[PDB]
């Protein structure tokens, strides 16, 4: 008996528009990027999380290869309740900085929003090792006794299989 509370259905839109990985970032991109990034801030204090999500990934084709360009937006994306869209976002902001604890600390919600008690269990953890934040915690303890219980019986299944 699983507590299936909080659990959404996961989304099934297209691949929000990823960078150029392996692009030229120049100077004045540098800079226009940077621009935006504070804009797209503006916008989420202020609550217009779309233009949030426009704003960075404007940034985002400008300047690629910025980690928190990607930690950011699916901090807006985990909002949407777009934990799918989240994850994409996140998986590319690790594949830069792995030191970053951000990306954890997301895409952790993300997971625990789809259900997926382990996969939210370790990256919650894992941000709460790289940078300590009490909303990281408060989740982690909720999902831990939910990602211990699946995993235990995971296994007593998996020993029979």
């Amino acid at each position: 008996e699983i507590d299936n509370e909080g659990v959404i259905e996961a989304d099934t839109d297209a691949p929000q528009e990823m960078g150029d990985e392996n692009a030229e970032i120049t100077e004045a991109m540098m800079d226009e990027a940077n621009e935006k990034k504070g804009a797209a801030i503006d916008a989420l204090n202020d609550g217009e999380l779309q233009k949030a999500i426009d704003l960075f990934t404007d940034a985002i084709k400008l300047n690629p290869r910025l980690a928190i360009l990607y930690a950011k937006r699916a901090s807006v994306f985990v909002k949407l309740q777009k934990p799918n869209a989240a994850i994409r976002d996140c998986d590319r902001a690790i594949e830069i900085n792995p030191d970053s604890a951000q990306p954890y600390k997301w895409r952790g919600k993300a997971h625990r929003l789809l259900g997926h008690w382990e996969e939210a269990a370790r990256d919650l953890a894992l941000a709460c090792k790289l940078d300590y934040d009490e909303d990281a915690s408060a989740m982690l303890r909720e999902v831990q006794p939910r990602a211990q219980k699946i995993a235990e019986h995971r296994r007593k299944y998996e020993r029979k299989r």
